């Protein structure tokens, strides 16, 4: 009974496991319950604090992954499977993991809380890419990750109802943050220095915690990687959530109270079966059950909230990867596949745009096509392919991120921005997808430090660099190594200068304007095209 | 005759002409100036088609330029060369339908290629007698027969009651067509080859050239065409029949006036009255808009130029087209608040938004928003220098550069041999400020070879440059190809194609080949903006 692996939290005792990281041991506490299992009558409902437990709860193993769609587009392919559940599915999934240095830190240590992506329909804190051992070992970071409900279970709302208020997945996260405030000191984490970080939907979730007052007392800093609360995909209106919930119910054979009672009687997989048959249009980067603008958790739209919010005593790190949109195209854009080079035609491109920007009118779609057509090579297949990728990445990530960075900086935040441009050597996706959505995570988490993963020496040093930026940010609100001069400084992002840095194998390069012209098209023009028409 | 220079006595269909031996730098040229090609379009003939000049008797003196067609005289900057060079340089009179011929001296033995100049001036001004249209250098240095003609401008050439007998519109264009006919019949008298006639013109001259391309009865009258910074298509060169009716009726009201009764009243008005009100008839506050322009009459122009270039068969056609670096800069001082020749014209974002409304007077709110969006540099959205240049670009692109791209594109796609240029050399003698760059109209002096006149103070490189340009142009006139078929050292000027979109830079440096004529930006004006404005 190693006394370093034995901790007492408000609910009782836990016993972790000593895990091996390349440069030494780390204490891991895996599958710590933070909520009552949200099962039976508690499906679709807000989480409640886990009741205390007797004796020593075994926290040496990852708990169940929340009930979700499992991906089958490319069975047995590592590129898709790395995002697939790696533990048993179960509605009983409200668990969090903690990694600390071994021995557990002597002084209060900054806490990083990870919030996975997965389009609000999938994900799990237990994937290899979110492994906290390296950050814990190399940087001395106390790292926390939590499971939160996804799909219908986390996000199906009948807004205004008592039994499906919506945003419960987000409340799952909030409860885990609450859990951190109350318990992390026991692990030698500093509750007064909690940085949230997340990618894709996890990034949108971080952004919603920024935009939701009761979350603000629970962290001091945020990192949003390739995702935002604003933009086309991260939220739906009350009216729209009701409609999909209503539609899914009918689809599974089901007054709010009565409708929800019936949904609660259905096996999990039944709801997941028809999850994807509620989207209003054929569309990539669109997700059935996502956070709802409820006038509660989110008092207004994220757009409204970031335009008017006061972000003065807040530090934010935000960024994107070089090819945000490539990944998504192979999920229903004709002409796109991982298996060939996906050189498309002009016609495939116009049809592709109606899917990538599914909310767009004929006119708006035309505006898009005409903006993204390189007019010197109008029908070049490489150009059209790369442009399709760009349309989707810009619409869904880069421009919402630029939009967020701008508003936050204008309104008092300290903002640091990046673009991630190193394609992992081990990437199993074809070359044309470039640096796809999500392939920066393994690097931030420090996976290349595991010599058995066959990442290049260079990639290992890169990963060390990134872990340093992220943890320096966690530590100070500033990603710069406060002992260094060689390698330029990472300047804050501002609305004036619009400075961001490229993250890749070369030293930091400062660039200005993050797709400034193209994001002006998305953030300023297209709205007007739809608000008048 | 008897004691006169035997090289200066020519006969044409209407009689005998005495010309004048002129001194050019490399030797003498024959000039026949002020040859009437039409009955004076006066009195009851104002607004009417030109009637062919009735034969005269005796020897017509053709040794001086004739009257300039009645027109508005620019006063914006009194004393200033930059504006005066464009102002009438002979008496203003409605009796102005004369033309000029420059040939070698002595006149060539074998028939030589004819270049016919059609001057610009927005269809409200111009004269074939301005110094920058001096045909002597092209005549002396390239052995060209150069012909230029006056055509009625403003109301006299373009006021139209479409459908009426007494003011059918496009008569200015018909003046041009009459001089083309005169060339067909008479040019061989001068050693000109009527079977090798190249039209070239700039701005409204270029637009004019393009309308001859687009109007079948003019097609038989020339073989090759040069359009300099102007096109029959685009937002300024034509008006709908309805809009010309509107402008003409309104002008009539303004001066005190059944179409017959109205036109008859207009004909009783002094010429100067019409000029005094010609600017009071435009629908919006605008620059690069002109009141009385070619009308889409279903006669001269059987459809809109856009429709005709979209669907025309241009198989035989050889066309040279291009633009100056800063097409728009000139126009900004003529009524965009903020802009002037006397300072750097650094403007505010506000002045930019307002300038866009004036520069694109046909744009709805959303359309203008799009323009502003497209031309703003979002790195420095408030920068006065960018905003100034952007304002220029907007006006330049919308009126000239993108029309030329649309034209070049359509013509190429439909059988034409198109050669394309961007002229980027700023005259060392330019009197406009530096910020205006290479303004609209400032390639003309080079094509015409003025720098060859050592009294004009052009640099030696400009002299060599002018010669180069004269060579490009007259080769194109001669062959349909601006390239020198010998000189293979010099980089070749490739045709412009939809595939490769090649055009050449014209400046002091040897030819450079570039691809795409503001391709991205012109897709906005040519492909997107129309679609917007269907909403
Ligand atoms: C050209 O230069 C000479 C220099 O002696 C000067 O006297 C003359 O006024 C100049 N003329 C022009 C065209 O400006």
């Amino acid at each position: 009974e190693d006394p370093q692996l034995l901790v007492r939290v408000r609910g009782g005792q836990l016993r972790g496991i000593r895990l091996k990281a390349p440069g030494g041991p780390v204490s891991a506490f895996l599958g710590i319950p933070f909520a009552e299992p949200p099962v039976g009558s508690r499906r679709f409902m807000p989480p409640e604090p886990k009741r205390p437990w007797s004796g020593v709860l075994d926290a040496t193993t990852f708990q169940n992954v929340c009930y979700q769609y499992v991906d089958t587009l490319y069975p047995g392919f590592e590129g898709t499977e790395m995002w697939n559940p790696n533990r048993e599915l179960s509605e009983d999934c409200l668990y969090l993991n903690v990694w600390t240095p071994y021995p557990r830190p002597a002084s209060p240590t900054p806490v990083l809380i990870w919030i996975y992506g997965g389009g609000f329909y999938s994900g799990a804190a237990s994937l290899d890419v979110y492994d906290g051992r390296f950050l814990a070992q190399v940087e001395g970071a106390v790292l926390v990750s939590m499971n939160y409900r996804v799909g219908t279970f986390g996000f199906l709302a009948l807004p205004g109802s008592r039994e499906a208020p919506g945003n419960v997945g987000l409340l799952d996260q909030r409860l885990a943050l609450q859990w951190v405030q109350e318990n992390i000191a026991a692990f030698g984490g500093d509750p007064m220095s909690v940085t949230l970080f997340g990618e894709s939907a996890g990034a949108a979730s971080v952004g919603m915690h920024i935009l939701s007052l009761p979350s603000r007392s629970l962290f001091h800093r945020a990192v949003l990687q390739s995702g935002t609360p604003n933009g086309p995909w991260a939220t739906v209106s009350a009216g729209e959530a009701r409609r999909r919930a209503t539609l899914l119910a009918r689809l599974v054979g089901c007054n709010d109270t009565e409708l929800i009672a019936c949904l609660r009687t259905r096996p999990a997989q039944d709801l997941v079966d028809h999850e994807w048959h509620v989207l209003p249009q054929e569309s990539i980067f669109r997700f059935s059950f996502v956070p709802v603008v409820d006038g509660d958790f989110l008092s207004d739209t994220p757009e409204a909230l970031i335009n008017t919010g006061d972000f003065q005593d807040l530090q934010v790190l935000v960024g994107v990867v070089k090819d945000e949109g490539s990944y998504f195209l192979v999920y229903g854009v004709p002409g796109f596949s991982k298996d060939n080079e996906s050189l498309i035609s002009r016609a495939q491109f116009l049809a592709g745009v109606r899917i990538g920007v599914p909310q767009a009118s004929d006119l708006a779609a035309e505006a898009v096509v005409l903006h993204y057509t390189d007019w010197l090579h109008p029908e070049d297949p490489t150009h059209l392919r790369d442009a399709m990728s760009a349309v989707v990445g810009d619409h869904n990530v880069v421009c919402p991120v630029a939009q967020l960075a701008g508003r936050l900086a204008a309104q008092g935040a300290r903002v640091y921005a990046y673009i991630f441009e190193h394609r992992a050597s081990t990437l199993t996706w074809p070359l044309w997808m470039g640096v796809p959505h999500g392939y920066e995570i393994e690097f931030i988490f420090g996976l290349p430090l595991d010599p058995s993963l066959n990442y290049t020496t260079e990639e290992r040093i890169f990963a060390q660099r990134l872990m340093k930026y992220w943890t320096n940010f966690a530590r100070t609100g500033d990603p710069n190594d406060p002992r260094d001069s060689k390698s330029p400084q990472w300047p804050p992002y501002t609305t004036a200068a619009q400075q961001y840095v490229s993250l890749n194998l070369k030293p930091l390069e400062v660039r200005r304007g993050l797709r400034a012209q193209t994001c002006a098209f998305w953030n300023r023009f297209l709205p007007k095209l739809l608000s008048a028409t």
